[PDB]
């Protein structure tokens, strides 16, 4: 019934990265994504093993933001939860058997294909569409398939911003949605000027805000506190607007 | 247009100067300054006490570039300040507590909030009563000289209401914005945002449920929001001004 708040843990110490961690639990971080990647399978290996393996046993779902096979299946084996794939499966087929492999659940964003003949909505969709089906014929259950818009890939500033306007529309798809804007250049874009990353965490909240309107289930975030605490304030509005109204 | 940002000043002159330039650099675009309370269990000071605590400051703030509004609810304090060019009179009283205000407000061509308070032992529900009572009032004022655009309605969060109004307000405050009088929300650091947080906070640490009541009103159609962290209610109503026209453009 909440919106789920997925903190970003960028590991490009394991120390400092643990340390980290709990600071993010404690600001309300629902999962934890860690991420380090061209580089080498086994260069990304070397960067995001280490922290797997010592994060793996907090209470809290972990997330892998990994495109290959095989660092989501050494990661998968340490018992994480999510495989954040920013190619949607479109890198490496195997990712849906990996993943079909060891009951968990995967993100599909959507990336490519820059220069599409039809509408970005329709394409995002059709997209999107074809790789959640692929994720099921790998044998990955209907319910643990995320789709996320991928605001800062392979869309023109006027694509993105339709693509934030019709945000519905991929809701309505019924996958959970991942909405993933955080100091993006489309959030600073929102501020009008060349700020530097950290000065856009309030826009980063505003899209949070707007997004759990339009239904989006998760939101990807640099700043937990802040999107934690106006997510739940945001939660909690609609659903004493549903309540009151006797809306469900 | 955007939502506007009203920036609470409660009320020495220097350190509140001070105060109003870092709300101006925040983001406000008006500073809506008070000394006076309409909570029973409050204390309650004389005419004469608000002037001095509250027409020194206004002296010395009028000049700046941003908007005065004065958070009161005697027509004499609102007159001595209108005098010194303050732009908006913030009623906590909608204009019942003294029958001269709208023409005091109507006579310096100024603007007046009309705020939901009183008859907290109502028996018809809290909406139906608000917006009659509301309306009623608006409709005098308009009489008295005040234009209706002029004319802003604020839900009163926290006056009068329990918690079970409070909540039903919070629900519908489109059936408010639907009256078409610009609409102030002011829930700021309130009880109401205190519930939302599920527990206890100091002032400060109710900023981003606060801030979730902004995005969340500026969605339902409000027109401005009276708030204590200018700033991050600035920035944050600027990225939902955005998201909301953005939208309505693309469509
Ligand atoms: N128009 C309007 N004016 C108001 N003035 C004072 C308070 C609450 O007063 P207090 O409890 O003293 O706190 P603060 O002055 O910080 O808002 N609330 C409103 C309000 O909701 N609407
Ligand atoms: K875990
Ligand atoms: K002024
Ligand atoms: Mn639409
Ligand atoms: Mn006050
Ligand atoms: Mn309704």
């Amino acid at each position: 019934t909440k919106t789920k708040i997925m903190g970003i843990l960028n590991v490009t110490n394991v120390e400092s990265a643990v340390t980290r961690v709990k600071a993010m639990m404690d600001e309300g971080a629902d999962i934890i994504d860690v991420g380090g990647v061209m580089i080498t399978v086994e260069e990304e290996l070397n960067r995001v093993l280490p922290v797997v393996e010592a994060i793996v046993g907090f209470d809290v779902k972990i997330s892998v933001d990994t495109f290959r096979s095989e660092v989501a299946e050494a990661c998968l084996k340490l018992g994480v939860d999510i495989i954040n794939d920013q190619w949607a499966g479109l890198y490496d087929h195997r990712m849906f058997q990996v993943v079909a492999k060891y009951d968990a659940e995967i993100v599909l964003m959507h990336n490519g294909n820059g220069n599409r003949d039809e509408p970005v909505v329709e394409e995002m969709l059709t997209s999107l569409l074809a790789q959640a089906h692929q994720a099921k014929i790998a044998g990955i259950p209907s319910n643990k398939i995320w789709l996320d818009p991928g605001i800062g890939f392979a869309k023109t500033r006027n694509e993105e911003a339709e693509v934030m306007a019709r945000l519905d529309e991929l809701v309505a798809t019924e996958y959970p949605v991942l909405l993933a804007t955080s100091r993006k250049r489309f959030t600073k874009e929102m501020m009008g000027y060349d700020t530097t990353p950290v000065e856009r965490d309030e826009v980063t909240a505003a899209t949070t805000a707007y997004g759990i309107m339009k239904g989006v289930r998760a939101v990807r975030v640099h700043n937990v506190e802040l999107n934690a605490k106006l997510a739940k304030g945001i939660d909690f509005l609609k659903e004493n607007e549903n309540a009151r109204h006797n809306f469900s």
